């Protein structure tokens, strides 16, 4: 009834090493995948995803309602005016099923110059009490760095794929200032599952989250082995198979901008599934003042009629618009 999307499995291990020819062969596969459905699985990525899953499960299943208010973002807790991005996003039983915890760069500390300046989109992370969640903060911060590593390698692949030197994106993706986020999303099993938490697409498909493009350079996603994603193709919406051993990778609308839509931000959506599962994105965001000059890999002189857009500008307005379009998560 719905056809399977072409989502290749790409061994990205050469992107960590020094074999330039092998790196170019990976880059070709990323180009291919980016020009086709816009999705691929990164395999041989080196990340312990089963441990991520386990640690995340321990957290979601032990956090209490009291803790969630204490950690809640501003949209749920008016007292937490600084928490626009980082913290807990509550469920609303009977209305909204999904809940999550988002955290930013661990280097956004109280002394960070961007935190001092109160620059939008920079926040100091909030964490649960260590005795209630032993090891969690340390685990999560280390995870950030492990997926940051993977991400840097991927960005070397995308840069090569676009005819650039391998540090073309990665030079703007830096430990000290990246706006990248981790979200630890819980999609619950509910019996009965409230109809109010289920959206219906124009084509009749039951959804948890409507069609959209990502607010990211690239999105680096772990999920449970429960099929849920669809991508819009010329042949209609197609199902993206689950693979809980790989990371699902796609471009966001910043990459679209930079490449003049050579690498499109694929339009996708999340089907409603009544299952207890995890969706753990890392949104690969650059620095607040990062600007890459837009170019066009299909044009002889490489020139584009797109204007430079700073990442911070892109991100703050992106995140607002996505809430407007698709609802407060
Ligand atoms: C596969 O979809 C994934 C990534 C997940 N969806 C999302 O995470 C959605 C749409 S990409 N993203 C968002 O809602 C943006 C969140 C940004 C975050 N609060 C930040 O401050 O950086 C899900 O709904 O399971
Ligand atoms: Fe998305």
């Amino acid at each position: 009834s719905v056809s399977k999307a072409n989502v290749p499995k790409i061994d990205v291990s050469p992107l960590f090493g020094d074999d330039q020819a092998a790196k170019m062969r990976v880059a070709q596969q990323i180009d291919a995948a980016s020009r086709d459905t816009g999705f691929f699985y990164a395999v041989n990525h080196g990340i312990n995803v089963q441990r991520l899953s386990q640690k995340t499960k321990e957290f979601h299943m032990s956090i209490t309602p009291e803790e969630k208010w204490d950690l809640a973002i501003r949209a749920y807790n008016k007292e937490h005016q600084d928490q626009v991005r980082a913290g807990y996003y509550l469920s609303i039983p009977g209305k909204k099923a999904v809940e999550s915890f988002c955290y930013l760069n661990p280097n956004f500390t109280p002394d960070h110059p961007r935190i001092q300046a109160k620059t939008p989109t920079h926040e100091v992370n909030v964490w649960p009490d260590e005795t209630k969640h032993p090891g969690f903060q340390d685990f999560a911060e280390q995870y950030y760095w492990d997926v940051f590593g993977l991400s840097s390698a991927l960005l070397k692949g995308y840069a090569l794929a676009l005819g650039k030197e391998e540090n073309f994106f990665a030079r703007h993706f830096k430990p000290d200032d990246t706006l990248a986020s981790v979200v630890l999303i819980r999609y619950p099993y509910l019996d009965p599952y409230p109809e109010a938490a289920i959206k219906t697409a124009a084509d009749g498909t039951k959804l948890s989250f409507e069609w959209h493009e990502d607010v990211s350079l690239i999105t680096v996603l772990y999920q449970s082995n429960v099929q849920n994603l669809q991508v819009e193709t010329a042949a209609g919406y197609q199902d993206i198979e689950a693979d809980d051993t790989g990371y699902l990778i796609n471009c966001g609308s910043y990459m679209a901008h930079l490449t003049n839509n050579y690498y499109k931000a694929p339009i996708h959506r999340v089907k409603w599934v009544n299952a207890e599962r995890q969706s753990l994105p890392f949104f690969v965001n650059l620095g607040y003042d990062s600007v890459i000059d837009p170019f066009d890999p299909r044009e002889p002189n490489g020139k584009s009629d797109r204007e430079p857009l700073s990442y911070g500008d892109y991100l703050q307005n992106g995140l607002v618009s996505l809430i407007n379009k698709n609802g407060q998560t």
